[PDB]
């Protein structure tokens, strides 16, 4: 239903959306061991430390169900040294619980963050997504993202490919 900035009380819910969607989306792509390892508590604490840090440049958003549960979230911030001059912002994470997907929540989250990054003066934003994640890829391609590059990372013990999509913030109306 609605999108808003996250508060500290929203984090336990943010952590569940994160872990549950990671588990549902990366089955057979990211090692089972690693996926089983994710922690609701660990995740909630990590975001909590960030939210509590006054100088943290990250921006957090959550998507609410009709009754108010946190069923989606998105984090935006400065790029994390991706090596693409001209791309100063990055979509750190965006996840919507499987059953709440394809109802416009991801788009709404995306637009809210891009709007804020635009107001903060970032010219362009990129996003990294697993080469083997059709869901996220299809979503970004549909939204206009242009393929920028790729890199191999290692999650769990697995070496995996990741691709980047670029989006224009300046000038565009989000
Ligand atoms: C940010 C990094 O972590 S990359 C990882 C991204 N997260 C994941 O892959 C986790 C699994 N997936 C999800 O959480 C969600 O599906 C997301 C975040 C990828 C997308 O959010 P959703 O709410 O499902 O998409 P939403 O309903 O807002 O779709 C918006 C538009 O994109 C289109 N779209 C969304 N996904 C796809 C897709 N996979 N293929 C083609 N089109 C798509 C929708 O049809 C819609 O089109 P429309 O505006 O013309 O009607």
């Amino acid at each position: 239903v609605r999108i808003r900035r996250a508060g500290l009380e929203d984090l336990p819910g943010v952590a569940r959306v994160l872990v549950d969607t990671w588990r549902a989306t990366y089955r057979g792509v990211v090692p089972e061991a690693f996926l089983e390892g994710l922690s609701y508590e660990g995740q909630a604490e990590r975001w909590a430390q960030r939210l509590k840090t006054p100088t943290w440049p990250g921006r957090l958003f959550v998507a609410e169900s009709e009754s108010g549960e946190v069923v989606g979230f998105a984090a935006f911030g400065p790029d994390r040294a991706s090596g693409f001059p001209g791309y100063t912002a990055e979509l750190w994470a965006i996840y919507v619980l499987p059953t709440w997907q394809r109802k416009g929540l991801g788009r709404a989250l995306f637009h809210e963050g891009a709007r804020l990054l635009q107001a903060e003066g970032y010219g362009r934003m990129l996003v990294w997504v697993l080469k083997e994640n059709p869901k996220g890829r299809g979503f970004y391609e549909h939204l206009g993202g242009v393929l920028l590059g790729e890199r191999e990372i290692e999650l769990g013990g697995a070496k995996l490919w990741e691709v980047a999509y670029g989006f224009d913030l300046g000038g565009h109306k989000w």
